[PDB]
């Protein structure tokens, strides 16, 4: 469409995390939702020319097609909304908004799919990696702003949209502690107990929802890796401990396992998308992702391992303010 | 001088671990000495390759041709020997190799001199590095062989020269926690009590005389680094924990220690010459030797910073065999 091609070209507008709290007034929520009505297809526009610079052959699969069609009929949903001028206006699009949310929650598992079906094809090896990495981090980015401007309706304790005034990271590691737990417990009939070490105590402002996929992904990995190494005493397991490190550049979550670390020879593959040695898993998402919405959000996720004992893993943040 | 221009050129031939376990006989000490004779002057010539190969300003320093110079007399010295024919032969040329080890003893120190006076003239950020990196191999290269062959005349249990037959992990590290602690006490009043865990009765042959230096030096690093963070609380420190990880590739030594972590500003000046935050330091020299030295024993030191909590060094060395 010619509409699509004049919104690729279109330089992406990036609202600060200190920026985004600018929650005043209800003015402010006008402000705020004239803002996502320009910048959300914008974002859309920047994927779908993704889709049509993907090789001939992979953009041809029919599920690749669907999401790219998916990605288009996105795209014209939004424009075709007219621009918000009141309360009525702004509300509207809320809807449109949830609808996107909605429309595309499938989007990343028909395209592991479809890039998947056309292995055979693939020449180049980071083709799949940045393809899925570029998808995953856009969509983060536009979840993001989507989430931010609905949760600004709401009045939400220590929270200004999607920004918490007052996390504590040792609040929300303990969240999916026993979540993971419950998981790791389904499969390997018990599951490490979590200890958590350090700035236990810190609180600062910051965006969880990055956190709220990253931290269960590696503590599903930290304790499936110690059923793993000690089946023959699967209810006397080392435990797993994070560490809590908070200085005035970065936040850092170590999470330190027994679990026999990763192989040599996988140690190169763990960080491509599909690769696993197994719902918890079976996947190979977790790992890939996690270090693409680390490194998307300013920050690192590194791997130390140590065969035969474990492996520590290394989260980093980048602190809200500049 | 010509001779030197010859040997330059002469490739380096390397005598891996697993090959040099081969003292058996007393023609084998013939053997080894034979090959001693003809690698020593290799070693040196292409040594002073690299000093002919410094730019002008800096090779004309006093104290960078003083070392230069004893380069030259050193293959002057070794390619004056007569070839080894019988015992008599052996034993005088082990007493120009004791001398060898002892002229050049203090060759890092003049050089470092050298290359800091000429400072105002170093252009080039990795010329420095690239040139002690290469001094400094060299040296551990020529000194392994030279202690190996040393060692062949006498009879010391569970060594085959410089190799150990059954080196514990556990017990190296232990042998130097105790003369860092005395240090460290020295200038602190106090140090760390250490934690050994993992594969702590782990046995293999090894060669100890890396891990002499590389382990003291990060002892010292790791206690410092506690003491200057807990000046409140003197007596009451955070123990280091070392852990011990055997596989069938590699070794690897993880010293954990809670010192408040290297700031992100000295981050990567860490592993520059010099470079310090200060007769145990306050040289600059002890974590870019370690690299160099794990390096060239085919493994790596790694570095992972929690800034305000502590720091994970991770030495790695590659398993003899084949
Ligand atoms: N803590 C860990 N210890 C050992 N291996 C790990 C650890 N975390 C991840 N891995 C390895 O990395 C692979 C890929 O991880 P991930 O991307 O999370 O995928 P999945 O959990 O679906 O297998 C895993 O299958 C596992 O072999
Ligand atoms: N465990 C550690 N914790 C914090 N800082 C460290 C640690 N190890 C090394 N460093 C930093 O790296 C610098 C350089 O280390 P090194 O090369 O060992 O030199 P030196 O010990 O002579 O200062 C130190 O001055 C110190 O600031
Ligand atoms: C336009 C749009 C619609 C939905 C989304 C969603 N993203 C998620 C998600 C959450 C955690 C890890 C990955 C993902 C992922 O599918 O990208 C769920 S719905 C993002 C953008
Ligand atoms: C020909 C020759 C002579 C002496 C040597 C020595 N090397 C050391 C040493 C030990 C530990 C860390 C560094 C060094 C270092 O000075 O290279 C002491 S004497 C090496 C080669
Ligand atoms: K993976
Ligand atoms: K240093
Ligand atoms: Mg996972
Ligand atoms: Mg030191």
């Amino acid at each position: 469409q010619s509409a699509i091609d004049a919104a690729a070209e279109k330089p992406s507008v990036r609202l600060t995390p200190t920026m985004m709290l600018y929650a005043g007034r209800g003015s402010h929520l006008l402000k705020s939702a004239r803002y996502l009505q320009q910048e959300l297809p914008v974002r859309i526009a920047h994927r779908i020319k993704g889709f049509r610079c993907l090789p001939f052959i992979i953009g041809c699969n029919p599920t690749i097609l669907h999401v790219h069609e998916l990605y288009i009929r996105a795209f014209q949903k939004l424009t075709d909304f007219p621009p918000i001028k009141d309360q009525a206006d702004e509300a509207q699009y809320c809807q449109l908004v949830r609808q996107l949310l909605d429309d595309h929650k499938d989007v990343v598992t028909l395209l592991a799919e479809g890039l998947r079906e056309s292995r055979k094809h693939i020449e180049d090896e980071k083709l799949v990696r940045y393809f899925l990495d570029k998808t995953l981090t856009s969509r983060l980015g536009i979840r993001m702003l989507a989430t931010h401007h609905l949760a600004l309706h709401e009045d939400k304790p220590d929270f200004v949209g999607i920004i918490c005034t007052r996390l504590s990271p040792k609040k929300i590691i303990e969240k999916w502690v026993d979540f993971a737990r419950r998981l790791c417990e389904h499969k390997y009939g018990n599951a490490p107990r979590v200890r958590i070490n350090g700035h236990v105590a810190a609180r600062f402002p910051f965006i969880p929802m990055p956190l709220d996929y990253i931290l269960p992904e590696l503590l599903k990995n930290a304790m499936r890796a110690t059923m793993e190494s000690h089946l023959d005493t699967p209810y006397n397991v080392p435990d797993v401990v994070i560490t809590i490190a908070n200085n005035d550049v970065d936040l850092i979550i170590r999470i330190s396992d027994r679990g026999g670390g990763i192989a040599h020879k996988d140690l190169d593959r763990v960080m491509d998308y599909h690769f696993t040695t197994a719902p918890m898993h079976g996947f190979g998402f977790g790992l890939p992702t996690s270090r693409a919405y680390a490194e998307y959000l300013g920050g690192s996720l590194q791997l130390q391992s140590l065969q035969g004992i474990g492996t520590d893993v290394y989260l980093r943040l980048r602190h809200i303010d500049g």
